[PDB]
């Protein structure tokens, strides 16, 4: 992975310190704004304190550019199976007339069901008019009655969460590490903003965004994998459609409870005196899941899934930029009084001039203890910071240029006193 | 629209004022006077399933 390509430095009026127990201590309390970098470029920030020898680094490492979602409308939805229980009995039999059963509504328990349960349970209720008589059963020429207790369970031991994207952001994948040396990672779409340790980082420029996906639809599986639909979303639960029967939770699918949202007349009734047929035509979402799964081509980009992060994702074959804000909320920077010497050595150089990825830089550090490295060129330009550990180290930036012949004399210093070096080496021009 | 800024300045903005508070547009989340932001009043205007979870 590349270093830190852009470096600037802190403000005065926003930057306070103060000296106590020889430690000078330092605190950001402001807004700065740079440059974000491209693909793995970083864009870092250098503090400057009192001194020379007592300088601290932030680092922000941008992974790469992606497209996140913004959900809105949310659902669970699954497969049902009815079944409807069969029980007829005579006139004058419990409760059994026609102005109840001709006026007979789904949420009034029958006679003959009271016994099962009031449980949390998609269920109706219906009444059907049959024969009477001795011809059909019965012992009175009055009409008999046919109650139907059918309820609604679920049949696949797993269900998924379909939704849509109203306007995509253009998600930067960031990963801050902090001045400790604790990493954090965050993503920045638009204009959102993260938390941090120290503040918070906010994104300013977009140069992207896929507009017109209402006409289009998702499907969210855990573990599995992502989908797309190429019809447009219905808030309303209609039959014949993706999303006939919609609920809240994983829960309310595996056991079709009450809280569930559907359409009113789903279950088609076949009444024959005594045999009774319940069939339903609904809507098997694994169809469209296994039809339309991800990557698919749509129009000129190319829609795959998230495997390491939430939510759909949306590649694309452009450039793009960005200005990232950094926020600083009161946080305490502390420093060193005495620091460790150190020796540099060079190694390498390759990568291109004036480029947006620049040049890749390396140098061999040994030194004896824990720190940085603060380093500059000779007109005030360009400047190294690299960690400088115990033993033979080799750290690696991003350096850029404006020359394909690179040589410049430098100065790298760890405890005050600088040293002479000289680098070298050929790049390539890239635009 | 203008965005007024005590201690700094005064800016301006191309674009109709925002009336309505929604996702995905400047001006989601509004209130009524400096103590309701700086101190976070609950008569401000929120905005419906903003709050993301995890």
């Amino acid at each position: 992975d590349p270093g830190c390509s852009e470096l600037i430095q802190a403000s005065s009026r926003i930057t306070t310190c103060s000296t106590e127990g020889v430690n000078t201590k330092c605190r950001l309390s402001g807004t700065a704004l740079i440059r974000a970098g491209s693909v793995g470029a970083e864009a870092c920030l250098m503090l400057k304190g009192v001194k020379e020898d007592q300088t601290k680094f932030l680092k922000i490492k941008t992974v790469s550019s992606e497209l996140s979602c913004r959900e809105g409308q949310s659902y669970w939805t699954g497969s049902f199976s009815p079944k409807c229980l069969s029980s007829r009995r005579c006139h004058l039999v419990g409760e059994c007339h026609v102005n109840r059963c001709l006026s007979w509504r789904d949420n009034e328990t029958s006679a003959e069901f009271s016994f099962v349960g009031e449980s949390t349970t998609m269920r109706e209720n219906k009444c059907f008019e049959q024969c009477g008589g001795w011809g059909c059963g019965c012992f009175n020429v009055n009409p008999s009655c046919l109650f139907v207790h059918t309820y609604l369970q679920s049949v696949r031991k797993e269900a998924l969460r379909v939704f849509n994207c109203i306007d995509w952001v253009h998600k930067l994948t960031l990963e801050i590490t902090d001045f400790d040396g604790s990493v954090s990672t965050i993503d920045l779409g638009a204009s959102s903003s993260r938390f941090t340790n120290w503040g918070s980082v906010s994104l300013s420029l977009d140069a992207e965004g896929i507009s017109g996906s209402n006409s289009f639809s998702f499907i969210e599986s855990p573990g599995k994998g992502y989908a797309i639909v190429d019809e447009p979303f219905s808030e309303i639960p209609r039959q014949g459609f993706l999303g006939e029967i919609r609920c809240n939770s994983e829960s309310s699918v595996l056991s079709a409870h009450e809280s569930c949202l559907r359409a009113p007349n789903l279950i088609s009734y076949k009444p024959m005196i005594d045999q009774l047929e319940c069939t339903t035509n609904l809507i098997d979402p694994f169809v469209v899941f296994e039809r339309g799964s991800l990557p698919q081509t749509r129009n000129d980009k190319t829609f795959a899934a998230s495997k390491g992060n939430r939510g759909v994702q949306a590649f694309s074959k452009g450039s793009v930029q960005a200005d990232l804000t950094l926020m600083f909320d009161n946080f305490e920077v502390d420093f060193v009084g005495a620091a460790v010497s150190c020796d540099a050595a060079f190694l390498n150089l390759t990568g291109c001039y004036s480029c947006n990825a620049g040049a890749r830089v390396c140098l061999s550090i040994t030194s004896t203890g824990t720190g940085s490295l603060s380093a500059h060129n000779k007109d005030g330009s360009l400047h190294i910071v690299l960690p400088s550990e115990n033993g033979t180290k080799d750290q690696c930036q991003i350096l850029h240029f404006t020359v394909p012949e690179v040589e410049e004399e430098f100065m790298y210093s760890c405890d005050g006193d600088e040293r002479p070096l000289l680098v070298k080496g050929t790049l390539i021009a890239i635009d």
